[PDB]
């Protein structure tokens, strides 16, 4: 049966890690994947975590299956977080959240809900574009499509051509939007900007799926949600696959959610039923530990408190990782001026470096980067920031 | 987009779980959903999973990302538990191990696996079936048929029937087997009729999948694992969705595992790197936290010993159950002679209850089984058993 199977293509992004392991040269620089490194160049586990951790160890007395939807609690702080404590989505019962094994999770689960229950056959993705997302909801058997969005010689949101590109999207089609740090260019709309697209949706009769992976990372907490809120006031309907990997340091605990919008409860309900089908007949129900830890540091005042400080520190050392960065390839020599990376949001900075410069990088100097030319800036650090500059110099 | 949306249809299994919190009676007996309860009727967490989960929160610095087929020492781990320790299929590395959130997503990564790389359209079932391979294998666009399995007269494995139906399964079908304790019927093939069946597949060309979420509770670990390396001594090719929900009392947090076998190690390689594909189109990476725990104790001695006397407990107390159950309703009155029972494996008894006097053990009684007539033995206890004997009397 398996003879004749023809081995998968290695992803961009994903493949990297093989790669990073498989290379036993040592002071080799990881600025592939997008996980938060702090100053001693490590990945560590947020205190706030570890705390909460501790309490679910002291306090838990089952491991009784979650609903297919997952921890009620985890559900109500997603809500909060993505439209304001208070807004009439949840006031007036709007909204329904799955808990899925990571955002990821909850793109899956929202593709095939989509194509199971309503007449999408296509999704809108942003040039350049994620390469999970073509890869899901090609998957689910919906087609993918571009829209223009990043003008490479200003370094801009091309907000032009992003609506003139996406008047070849029919009603019915959805149009994917990253809610903050967009991945890879780290450009987001202005306020007016996601104001103005938010309008063009509804007339439009697009159905808006936000990607929202990396909450806080970009101005904060709240602020970063004024897209997503733009657009939840405007809209009787629409789709977030949220993720807590980034905001949380919880990659490995695959925590997200699915949060399904209608006009009213009735329909919201109704709709939600079948979202929570598809996750039957995918992975059944969510796994508990990472959501737990979550929903545990959200609804205590004390967590919440440590790990928002957490979050804006990680925020702050990116920042910091951004300026030096510029000031460095300067003072290296870089023949380019790369002053546009401080305008970025986010861990990355989407670089200009050709894929053959990031090829080079890594075979030559043991520096990872996604041949996109992302590099993750949450993986520098002073100690490291001197050998990737000179080794970027070296191949301009 | 979503107006038009038909209400999903409630699971036989997973709609109890709801039912049974909007009952606001008390007193209430919950032999639905499988889970181990102890003896004062809730379901604790393990002793051996604690430790474990204390010496993970003292030790984890980091929660990056898990590889697509997550732990290494979690697949080496499993592979022994299935195929065991020395296997030539471990020898000759034939096998590869996708670490899933729990058995139900290794079902659906098999499922996806096999639609998109093979010629696969048809999956056999037993009659009767649990009810998530049908929702999971149509999920992923492939037939489902059932094959004759149980003689509700004898409450008999029919072998006979058995045997006669899949001859219309054709070469290149899938034929799902369950590794032991049978769901719903507890019957399982003896060691000689598992070896007739591996030869029968053989020749008819079928592709074996085990589903295996009861290890240890039929008799014991490597007793249990027989036909599954029955099949595996005369198979180029097979697949095993694993669980350690039941015997790790781990249910949410969604640890399982898809075990992929081909003739040789090139070709298990080759189209286990499809099988990855596959999960990085569903939820990218599986969670790390109750894989990490297993993986943790069985590769410790003194936790491994601990966590065996734990599965021994639980499966001699529903052994006790078992018996408690059919001398309490002899002793009731009931009409009909239940010894049939005591021959069953697992955590069920197969009761031959109606659906109406299913029903009606809801409705009056507050006893809440499954429609099929299966009941969960795991959720008797000394403190429960007259009540619910004296409801079952009743009904019949
Ligand atoms: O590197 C990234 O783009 C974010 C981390 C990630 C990558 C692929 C799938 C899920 C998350
Ligand atoms: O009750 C069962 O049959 C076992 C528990 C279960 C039920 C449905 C999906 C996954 C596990």
């Amino acid at each position: 049966m398996f003879e004749n199977i023809t081995a998968a293509p290695a992803d961009p992004i994903l493949g990297l890690a093989d790669l990073f392991r498989a290379d036993e040269r040592p002071g080799k620089i990881n600025l592939g994947i997008g996980l938060y490194y702090d100053e001693t160049g490590k990945i560590p586990v947020l205190t706030s975590v570890k705390k909460a951790e501790q309490y679910l160890l002291e306090n838990e007395t089952t491991k009784l299956y979650l609903g297919i939807d997952g921890i009620p609690e985890f559900g109500r702080c997603t809500q909060e977080l993505l439209f304001g404590k208070g807004s009439a989505l949840i006031n007036d019962k709007r909204a329904r959240t799955a808990q899925t094994p990571g955002g990821s999770g909850a793109l899956r689960v929202a593709a095939d809900f989509l194509a199971k229950n309503t007449s999408v056959k296509r999704v809108w993705v942003s040039n350049p574009s994620w390469p999970n997302h073509k890869s899901v909801f090609n998957s689910a058997g919906l087609e993918v499509r571009e829209y223009a969005y990043y003008d490479a010689e200003n370094h801009t949101l091309d907000f032009d051509a992003l609506i003139n590109s996406l008047n070849e999207a029919q009603a019915g089609d959805v149009v994917l939007f990253h809610g903050c740090c967009h991945n890879p260019t780290g450009i987001d709309p202005t306020l007016e900007q996601w104001q103005t697209l938010a309008q063009l949706s509804v007339e439009k009769g697009w159905l808006p799926l936000f990607d929202f992976a990396y909450q806080g990372f970009a101005r904060g907490l709240e602020e970063d949600a004024e897209g997503l809120r733009a657009f939840a006031a405007m809209h009787k309907e629409l789709i977030v696959a949220s993720s807590y990997s980034k905001n949380f340091g919880l990659y490995n605990e695959r925590v997200g959610a699915c949060t399904l919008v209608a006009a009213d409860s009735e329909t919201v309900d109704r709709a939600f039923s079948q979202m929570k089908a598809a996750i039957r007949d995918n992975y059944s129900s969510p796994p508990a530990h990472g959501a737990s830890v979550v929903a545990t540091i959200l609804s205590n005042d004390a967590l919440r408190a440590i790990w928002e400080q957490e979050l804006t520190d990680m925020r702050q050392r990116i920042q910091r990782m951004r300026q030096l960065f510029v000031n460095t390839l300067q003072e290296k020599g870089a023949n380019r001026d790369f002053s546009f990376i401080i305008k970025q949001n986010g861990m990355f900075s989407f670089s200009g470096l050709t894929k053959e410069q990031v090829l080079r990088l890594r075979e030559e100097f043991g520096v990872y980067a996604v041949a996109s030319g992302r590099v993750n800036v949450a993986g520098m650090t002073p100690d490291n920031m001197a050998p990737l500059c000179e080794a970027i110099v070296a191949v301009l």
